[PDB]
């Protein structure tokens, strides 16, 4: 979740936005170690049902996410099911656990490509063209992030857009990202520089990755 | 339908066979003239109901169709239902008024592209890779005709089964057309040669399109 005032300069300026829940476990093996386990849902809970509680009369808040990157476990399934009972008026997405599990309303990939497959073990990111047409799938496709614009990227991006075009079910997704997550440094002669990971003597770090 | 032997040597020798009721009324304007009209349904449904009470009991007839390029009619309806009702073992197809009618338990069109939609006017031939994922849309999609064979023909056929592999809800297509329908002729010298539409005297004709 965001400073307040976010919420109300997009209510105001005109943004749709997704707000999500304080909860990223990445560095857990596997990603789901803690999100399925019973023993941390008390914490998780209050991380969603707070967010609710706080953001729920914005209009801009348009989509509730369950948080990022925790791979799939029960805690996100009894935790989407406490939004939608409390709010139905927001669809809930949830990418981790294969970007189509039980705990999402919208097939939300990150980095999927537009016509290539890339059929990792239990957790494939599709062709989106692919994703919308499995067997029994209905859903909306929205990725939560794509072309990942670090340094000189964004290839291909014209590609996305053609299929978002052509396809009604493609709706759209979340460029990553914004702003480069660098930090000023000054020099010996007090002038200033960008830095990243690393550059505070920070380690192990992942260097320019913040960018 | 075919001659009575043609789903004996199926049987024997192992191939799919889609059985299709002795029904066009192409050249109709519009195309379902006769087909929406219930003064045809008495003909309409002996072509098809005693197709079904001749051909039920081969195994290589796997699909039922209700004819060919005739639009979609309130017939059609009627026929389908009644072919469901009577033999539940098999699907039933129908292409006309645009593939994925009510008449049909299969997308099933002709000369739609991989990639390229052509937007048509009430019946378009959407691109195969985008008609599975349509709002709503959930039947298999199988061409029941593709790759026209006319001439030097075939260019882009790697093209359809990349896109068959891929897509799960693609199950391919059927060629148009197995054979030639060139007829012998002979001249002066009693030499036979290879005559196409419009070499009978037959006018007007279509020419080289029988091939
Ligand atoms: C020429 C098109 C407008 S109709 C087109 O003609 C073809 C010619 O072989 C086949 O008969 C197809 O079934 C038919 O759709
Ligand atoms: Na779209
Ligand atoms: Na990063
Ligand atoms: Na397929
Ligand atoms: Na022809």
């Amino acid at each position: 979740p965001n400073h307040p005032l976010w919420y109300t300069l997009c209510d105001r300026y005109g943004l749709y936005v997704v707000d999500e829940a304080n909860i990223e476990t990445h560095g857990m093996v596997p990603m789901n170690r803690l999100t399925d386990d019973p023993r941390w849902l008390p914490a998780m809970s209050e991380r969603v049902t707070r967010m609710v509680q706080r953001d729920r009369n914005h209009p801009s808040v348009i989509i509730w996410s369950l948080g990022n990157e925790s791979g799939h476990g029960a805690n996100h399934d009894a935790l989407y099911r406490w939004i939608k009972s409390v709010d139905p008026s927001r669809p809930v997405q949830y990418e981790g656990g294969g970007a189509d599990t039980t705990a999402t309303d919208i097939i939300c990939p990150m980095y999927a490509r537009v016509d290539e497959d890339q059929p990792f073990p239990a957790v494939p990111k599709w062709s989106i063209k692919k994703w919308l047409s499995l067997p029994g799938e209905t859903r909306p496709l929205i990725l939560c992030e794509y072309a990942h614009a670090m340094g000189n990227s964004l290839g291909g991006f014209a590609k996305y857009w053609q299929a978002f075009r052509q396809y009604p079910r493609l709706q759209g997704g979340f460029v990553w990202d914004w702003v480069d997550q660098s930090l000023i440094k000054y020099d010996e002669n007090g002038n200033p520089w960008s830095a990243y990971g690393g550059d505070f003597g920070d380690t192990p770090n992942d260097r320019q990755f913040c960018m």
